[PDB]
């Protein structure tokens, strides 16, 4: 029996290596799988990885007439002594057991020992959309020892920068992922006191260009075909009026379908900005021309009474494109 | 081994401590990390906190030549006498077991004991919509001994209001959180008798000035625009007309817009009423304008027959922002 | 021990108390603490309830030189007898193990015994909503045991109507909730024979005028605004025919939206009825003036070729509004 | 004990009844529950049932003085040989534990054993969409041994067609069911050979008026409102093309919003072509008035340079009847 | 009893089948029961299957006075050394156990055994929708060892390419599935060393006249009929603007109702570029009537100061189904 070459009833394995000495160091390796699904509402991400962690205990020690090593699946590792890492701020994880769990422990003749699980987590992740559609988002995952402090137990990565491994196709579909970096911080709690943490950090970023052309143009495109009355004769009523409506109409239609397809976040983005400017816009094109309306019709009245291009118009043709043109500027220079 | 040094073979565990005698007290910490999630129809939200117990046995106490603590996991309840707390008007939970069950245990060598645990709960919330988008929610979490009366085990905060902490960065998508304290109130069942609870607090509010943006602006704004047919010359039906109608459909597309949007409560909200009003005023700008062309056409036709601005518009152009100013008084008057 | 005190070892725990002899009565108290959810597209409910067993066992009668009982925990359930209810008409169900199984056992000196525990059930319901928005529903809930008839184990409600306690907050988002009240009655199953089983009613209703004002009232006021243009002249042609098509456009987008914020039931109901008479109603006051300009030209041309209002408007002035008052009054007596 | 008269330790029960003979024949009887729900996009459907199995052990056979059976629950199961069924083409299922495992056993004097249980499958079904909203679906069951062949397990209906029953009030929201059924045949696999398979058989139909009134009538009326303006005289312009225009945008929003509320199939159906055809002669009815505008205004400008009804108007107020009613004809022949 | 034929207590079952020498070669067989679902958005797809494992064991050899094999379920597999696989790159899964655990082992005489199991898996899999509808994708599903490399463990198909069986009946909802075939490929982890794995791959495909007929023939409609307005004399203002304001909110409209029916997919389309280059289109048909009218305006100013068709019509009549044409050429000779 390979149990009984391991002294496992010759010992007590409910208390760590070196008990009542010096902490005993255990290393840490990460590999990044893949990247499942990322939840802008609920603000959270799932992640899976693989997990190793490398330490070493005398008690598992065996003579061997060679340097081979014995391999055990994971009903052995409630009889030894494991570490209890867990992830810090995580909403739900589990561990994968098709076949069979997958744990895995290796033991070297001087008792150096390897192991290794895969796990999924879901971590949580504060995001900020004020700058929306061109906002950039941080997310971090962390470990930490639940019940050992930095006296009993010390954690570090094994390999500094080095312990961290990602896929080559890891992937989003709304999301560009860039800058793997992992850092180390110690945290302090009142009611045990202090604790290594790990950190693994990444960052997001969207698609400009497809925002643009889905939101912005239209809008633009609008301001400017409203722009067009101002070239119609005033005497054209019925065309004048309708055209102006419909103009609005199809703002409001434009707002709404706009509005229908982001994510329901309730506070103020920088496209509502734009958009609301721009129906402010379209509804002072339509009072120019009321005024204009109600002004040639009290002349003709006094002028028939007493027995060319109104100068609103030719104003308005210059005044509206360079408030429109000032106001992009200012947006496109707060908003980069 | 660690325990033998507790005579767990010696004592009978299905007992509380001090049985037949006064009750035993027990301390209560809790540690909120982070909320997960709020759902509006259903009634409910999700937290994930820290939950530890503080009590004294004296059959747990082992002799010890230092004054150094023994730390055991979870596997060490079974076999012990714990508080079988549990969580009032709860709809689901469960204890993270990732990568391990997330339970400590610590043993002073006079007895004193610390029982640590990770819980994420789901717990319900009834809610009141009827001053949205103004409205103002409150929540609250229950804690409650599931088997044991007051005469057998006494609850109460360990140091009173300081044994609630919240994280720096907690925080939701559409609300904002505030007002955290803790209470306590005696609850009767009349099937076994009088229970300790303990309860936690905390406020919900929404953002104003978005909601105001997306749905006040576009009416006010359409009611106003509606009102420039009052100053077109009479004589102009196929422009009169078309305005109107197409304010109408504007105003219906806004309302199906804007109701599509909010979360599916049925029953009446202000929101709906300063709609619905507007929609009126809408109406009734039409209506005046088709009594005036049928009063002038009757009018012309009598003249015709025997052989300027009609008062009806001028009337009109102070009597509708008056009637809505007066409305809009009333209406921020009552809901504040 | 406290176990030793029971005869464990001493009894067959496999056998119902009274083997061989007559049945054993068991009592059971519902307490209701909240309505969780309500599906209307797959109809069915959720509630979470205690559910608590009254009955006598001699064999688990202990010496006491006082009156004081002895109170256990789930663990205990395995080694006694314990009544095997279930739901019937059940789809999904647990019992709460937070952070223990909300089990608990109290046994009185003589062998009387109580049993409760907390259970959440998903249970089905069949709906009609051939009368929506004004229709009402019944909804059951009903208990049985499993595997004895009433020959071996009699149910009953242990104190009539007053077994049943419902929380003073239950409330449902769309629905109002009235009318509990309990009832029993014997079912016949041919592969064992005859059951006791027990029912818990309740009955559900809508609020009626959220739904008038977001329904009627449009498709009300743009039947009204279609009967404009029969006061318009009939020789303004370009402002008669948008007008109408316009209507019949607003009138279709009302009817969309209408139709997206209903529950998805595929088939007839009464307010579909409403809105497509509105629809037909709409259709054809677009018909008349179509052949009144028809005839208009026939006879301009006639009368040119040889070398007021028409009737059809004064007639119709007066039709419509008395068919749609006709319609209206018989669907109102049809359906209340 | 009762488990003592049955020598439980004087055989072995990992081999089945008869080993080294002839098969042993197993009965099965099925009792429907309800039907929970019903997945288009994803092609399956849940049921809920009753499962009961009829063989004969001896074995089990004990003395008695009388003929009274014994019942036992799950926790028999463990330490009897019980048939391996499983479902075949079924996707997640579970088997009811509340309040305990919903698992009977009663063993007769002789040896005849009753086995029942209650579960609920989710099972795949294939479904066709062609001929929506007119098509007809059928859905089947499988029940078949997973480890044993015909050799040496003989599986078949107890007693035959009446081994079904259904409930009273089985029936889902947007279906009709009918024509329960049941058949038997033979499977075939190269791994280890034949089994036999049971099958259940049930009919789904829709609620044809409905989807015609929700989807026909608004398409036909749209239609023969766009033939209005045949009859309107060619020399208004401003109302003979907004009147078309409108009515295209009407018909575009109505198939969006049709499109809107069916279930999300990628591939053509009969209803799409209906609307597709409707609009395209929608679009004929623009194309005619502008080539007769175009005509009206070359004639003219034709006779001025040299110093009644146009026969388009004419021929196509009959040839679009007529057209449409040809393409119903052909429309309904085809798809019944 | 016939787990004593197997002498289980006289081998140690913790190492594999002739540890210390050559790698013990497995044979693996598969067959496709079903394909349940698959999501766009998350990028990956469900699959059920069977799973079978050849290889021989020369310590379960039993004596025999014929050639009979023994069957047994799940309980025997704790108890003998069974081959660790698991899926590379996958989400979740998980073995049926309904009525039982779906687990099934075959000894032979001479100690061949065969293992089979029924499992369902989730798997990741890397979409690009650039070229979408048009689009082929590409999946694959890995089978590799967790914990024994290939100088322990040698992994290959039993039979080749006929290793693999699918469904007669295998669909998707809106996927043509085709091509199914088997490769193999060595992987390398630098902690442990090198791998066998095993691929299935297949391939998915659309329907392309479904999404042609959903959406170029509305947009190539509109943008046909916004041509009519070259053919309309250039004196009815009144019918000229109106009808291009409809017909570009007809074209927001679609383009809306067309966004709304896609799948999330955040960056720019082949469909997208169509439909904005049909926008454009339309918006400069107006911006050319527009300065039609400002030039005749100023012409008819000139000559009463002083005391046909006008040549941008003719041209562009030529110019603008020309252009549509080439860019429809050049994108159908891009995008095939
Ligand atoms: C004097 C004049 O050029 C008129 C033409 C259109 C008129 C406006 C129309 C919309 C509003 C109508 C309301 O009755 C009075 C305020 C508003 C804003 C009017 C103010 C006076 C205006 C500008
Ligand atoms: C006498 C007069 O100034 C006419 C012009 C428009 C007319 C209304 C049009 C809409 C309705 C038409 C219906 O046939 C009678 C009631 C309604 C409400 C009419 C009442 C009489 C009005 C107000
Ligand atoms: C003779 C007459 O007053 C004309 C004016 C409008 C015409 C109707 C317009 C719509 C339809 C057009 C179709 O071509 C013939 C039937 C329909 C229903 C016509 C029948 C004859 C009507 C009623
Ligand atoms: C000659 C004539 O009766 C004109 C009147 C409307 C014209 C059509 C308008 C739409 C199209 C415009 C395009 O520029 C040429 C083809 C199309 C299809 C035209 C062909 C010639 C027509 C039919
Ligand atoms: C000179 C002339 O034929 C006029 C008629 C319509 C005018 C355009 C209308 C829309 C815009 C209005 C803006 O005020 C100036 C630029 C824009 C683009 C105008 C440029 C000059 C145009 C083309
Ligand atoms: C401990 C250590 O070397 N950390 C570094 C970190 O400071 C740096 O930011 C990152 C690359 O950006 O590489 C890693
Ligand atoms: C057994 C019994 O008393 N049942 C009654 C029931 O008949 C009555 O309908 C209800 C109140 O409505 O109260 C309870
Ligand atoms: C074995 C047997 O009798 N099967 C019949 C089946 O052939 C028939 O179709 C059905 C009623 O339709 O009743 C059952
Ligand atoms: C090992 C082997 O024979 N593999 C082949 C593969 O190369 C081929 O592509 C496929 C059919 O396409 O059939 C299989
Ligand atoms: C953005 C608001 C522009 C308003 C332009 C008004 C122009 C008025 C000209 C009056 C000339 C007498
Ligand atoms: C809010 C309703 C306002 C109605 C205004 C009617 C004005 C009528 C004037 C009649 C003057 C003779
Ligand atoms: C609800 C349908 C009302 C139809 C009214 C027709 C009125 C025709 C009048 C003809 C007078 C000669
Ligand atoms: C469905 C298409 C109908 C097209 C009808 C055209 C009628 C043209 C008449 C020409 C008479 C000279
Ligand atoms: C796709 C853009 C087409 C623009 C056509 C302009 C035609 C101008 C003709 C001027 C003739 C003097
Ligand atoms: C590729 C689309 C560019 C749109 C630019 C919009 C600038 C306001
Ligand atoms: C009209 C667009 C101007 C953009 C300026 C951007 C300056 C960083
Ligand atoms: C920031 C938007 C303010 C809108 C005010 C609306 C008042 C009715
Ligand atoms: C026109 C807005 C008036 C708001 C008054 C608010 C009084 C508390
Ligand atoms: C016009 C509404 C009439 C309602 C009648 C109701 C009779 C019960
Ligand atoms: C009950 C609605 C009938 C609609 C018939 C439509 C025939 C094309
Ligand atoms: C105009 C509808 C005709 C329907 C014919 C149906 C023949 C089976
Ligand atoms: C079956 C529909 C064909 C549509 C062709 C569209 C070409 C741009
Ligand atoms: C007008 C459509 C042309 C399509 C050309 C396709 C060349 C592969
Ligand atoms: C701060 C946003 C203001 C928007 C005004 C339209
Ligand atoms: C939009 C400003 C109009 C000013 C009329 C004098
Ligand atoms: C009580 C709300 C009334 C709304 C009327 C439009
Ligand atoms: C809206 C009121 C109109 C009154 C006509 C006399
Ligand atoms: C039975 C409903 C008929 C509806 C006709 C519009
Ligand atoms: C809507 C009925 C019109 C009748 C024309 C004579
Ligand atoms: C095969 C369907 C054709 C539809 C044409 C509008
Ligand atoms: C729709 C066909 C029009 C034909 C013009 C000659
Ligand atoms: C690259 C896409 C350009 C689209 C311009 C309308
Ligand atoms: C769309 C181009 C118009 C050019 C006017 C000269």
């Amino acid at each position: 029996k390979s149990e009984q070459l391991l002294r496992i009833d010759d010992h007590d394995f409910s208390m760590r290596p070196g008990f009542g000495g010096p902490a005993i160091p255990v290393g840490v390796d990460v590999q990044v799988e893949s990247l499942d699904s990322i939840s802008e509402v609920d603000m959270d991400f799932t992640m899976t990885l693989y997990l190793r962690h490398y330490w070493k205990d005398e008690r598992l020690s065996f003579p061997s007439t060679n340097n081979l090593s014995m391999t055990f699946d994971g009903r052995l590792v409630k009889k030894i002594w494991v570490p209890d890492m867990f992830f810090v701020h995580s909403k739900r994880s589990f561990i994968h057991d098709t076949t069979t769990d997958n744990v895995m422990l290796r033991v070297q003749p001087d008792g150096k020992v390897l192991y290794s699980l895969r796990v999924t987590v879901t971590a949580m992740c504060n995001m900020d959309f004020s700058r929306f559609p061109l906002d950039t988002q941080t997310c971090s995952l962390e470990i930490e020892s639940y019940a050992y402090t930095e006296d009993d137990l010390m954690l570090y990565w094994k390999k500094g920068n080095d312990s961290l491994k990602t896929d080559e196709r890891i992937s989003l579909s709304q999301f560009l992922i860039q800058e793997f970096h992992t850092t180390t911080k110690l945290a302090f709690y009142s009611s045990t006191g202090w604790y290594n943490r790990l950190y693994i950090n990444f960052t997001l970023r969207r698609h400009i260009f497809f925002f643009l052309l889905q939101t912005y143009f239209p809008a633009t495109l609008m301001v400017m075909l409203s722009w067009v009355s101002f070239w119609i004769d005033r005497r054209a009523v019925p065309a004048r009026v309708p055209l102006g409506i419909t103009t609005v109409l199809t703002m409001s239609t434009i707002i709404t379908g706009v509005n229908a397809s982001m994510p329901r976040v309730s506070y103020i983005k920088a496209v509502d900005i734009y958009l609301w400017v721009s129906f402010v816009f379209v509804f002072l094109s339509v009072l120019e021309y009321a005024a204009v309306n109600y002004l040639t019709t009290v002349q003709e009245r006094k002028e028939q009474k007493l027995r060319d291009t109104h100068a609103i118009d030719k104003y308005s043709r210059i005044i509206f494109p360079a408030a429109y043109i000032l106001f992009n500027l200012i947006y496109w220079s707060i908003f980069s």
